[PDB]
């Protein structure tokens, strides 16, 4: 309708987008929200809404359900535990309406957002806030023994549950700006999606930089830096000097203000080149330099 509200605009705009994914097996069920990425049949959700399917393939049917009704199996493409992401195929199915994808660098503070779920999903909701703030480090328990890890987020006042997690957050032109994953809401910014997703894609798997050193934070509530734990035998970190009781306070472009940011700071750099690692030890402020491994446990 014309005389209709500006959020159920929106809404009503992108709920073709947006998918219910169920895993099925002969005792539990699971059910999330996902979001057409590519005409061919290409979905993003959270990696904690398939992780028990895709840990367990054997025993657990995944099928996506569209806003028409239609239901269809999908196959996973790949997961990312440690970005909480994850692409599911979805094979020759017509006219998908594809999300339209903005980009989350010109998100701003105050913007009004709208966390959407799966329109015929369960618990199914569509929550309305506002964005308050941008690049926050949260940490997320891995359910079912994957890997505890911390995303990069776009936080907002919008309440993120069960009937929301691995659904877009949308911004005011109908544009997906996040994933939404987790006392206020979290989502994982667009433009990482969009690397994620084309990671998984193209090879089925991704590979992160590694340092190979444990930090703990060192103030409460402040930002005074990631302290060294441990610096393993060998590691990148050992090889550019890192030493143990440093406090780490910028790793390339981004600054450290805890243990959080600094997880998400080395996932920013990039495996093969040198990067500055800032760090201040027993008083002084030198900017040792290191070269990131692969995270793999492969060759």
């Amino acid at each position: 309708q014309e005389p209709a509200g500006r959020f159920t605009k929106v809404a009503a705009a992108v709920a073709d987008s947006v998918v219910t994914i169920e895993s099925v097996s002969d005792q539990e069920g699971m059910q999330g929200s996902g979001v057409i990425v590519d005409g061919r049949g290409y979905i993003v959700t959270n990696n904690h809404v398939i992780s028990e399917a895709a840990n367990n393939p054997s025993q657990f049917k995944t099928t996506v359900v569209f806003n028409d009704g239609k239901e269809v199996p999908a196959n996973l493409v790949g997961r990312d535990p440690k970005t909480d992401l994850a692409v599911l195929k979805v094979d020759n199915v017509d006219n998908l309406t594809v999300a339209r994808l903005g980009d989350s660098s010109k998100v701003r503070v105050g913007d009004e957002v709208l966390a959407v779920g799966a329109p015929l999903g369960l618990r199914s909701t569509v929550t309305q806030g506002i964005v308050s703030a941008l690049h926050r480090p949260v940490p997320l328990s891995g359910e079912g023994s994957d890997t505890d890890t911390v995303i990069d987020a776009i936080q907002t006042d919008a309440s993120i549950n069960h009937g929301n997690a691995g659904g877009p957050l949308i911004d005011m032109d109908a544009q997906v700006i996040g994933i939404n994953t987790a006392g206020l809401g979290f989502a994982i910014p667009v433009n990482e999606m969009k690397l994620v997703a084309n990671s998984l894609i193209k090879d089925g798997k991704i590979v992160h930089p590694t340092l190979g050193i444990s930090t703990r934070s060192v103030s409460n509530a402040i930002a005074s830096g990631a302290q060294v734990a441990n610096v393993k035998a060998g590691s990148p970190a050992q090889k550019g000097g890192i030493l143990e009781n440093d406090v780490i306070v910028k790793v390339g472009n981004r600054a450290v203000a805890d243990s959080d940011e600094f997880v998400v700071a080395v996932r920013q750099l990039a495996i093969g080149q040198d990067a500055p690692i800032e760090v201040v030890r027993e008083g002084r402020h030198v900017t040792l330099t290191v070269k990131p491994d692969p995270d793999s446990t492969k060759l």
